[PDB]
């Protein structure tokens, strides 16, 4: 509350560390469905169904340009990529499986880096 703060967590390395995580996600072999925005002209249904499209390149541009106010807003966009994927793809598809794998990979890096 006013003039009453918890001790100050050091957040000065967060930008760099989210960048590194993102690099590792970008270079994973199962990243291919997520590297670029889904082409809304060429994928019937995507535009109407997925209200908030998100992909690694869009996260990279937002990160590089100071559009994440904190590390939680960064995690929310990463998770959105996988939630979108689950919404549009069957679990038993290559892309469906990619999404589960990448989410697992992300969540571990996230815990190990920050928790």
């Amino acid at each position: 509350s006013m003039s009453v703060k918890k001790p100050k967590r050091d957040d000065s390395k967060d930008l760099a560390l989210c960048s590194m995580i993102l690099t590792e996600m970008e270079t994973h072999e199962d990243a291919w469905p997520f590297l670029l925005p889904v082409n809304l002209k060429l994928v019937p249904g995507y535009k109407k169904v997925i209200k908030k499209p998100m992909d690694f390149s869009t996260i990279r541009e937002k990160l590089s340009s100071g559009q994440y106010p904190n590390l939680e807003t960064f995690a929310l966009d990463v998770r959105l990529v996988f939630d979108n994927c689950e919404t549009f793809n069957e679990d038993d598809s290559d892309i469906g499986r990619a999404g589960h794998n990448m989410r697992k990979y992300f969540e571990k890096k996230w815990t190990d880096t920050f928790k």
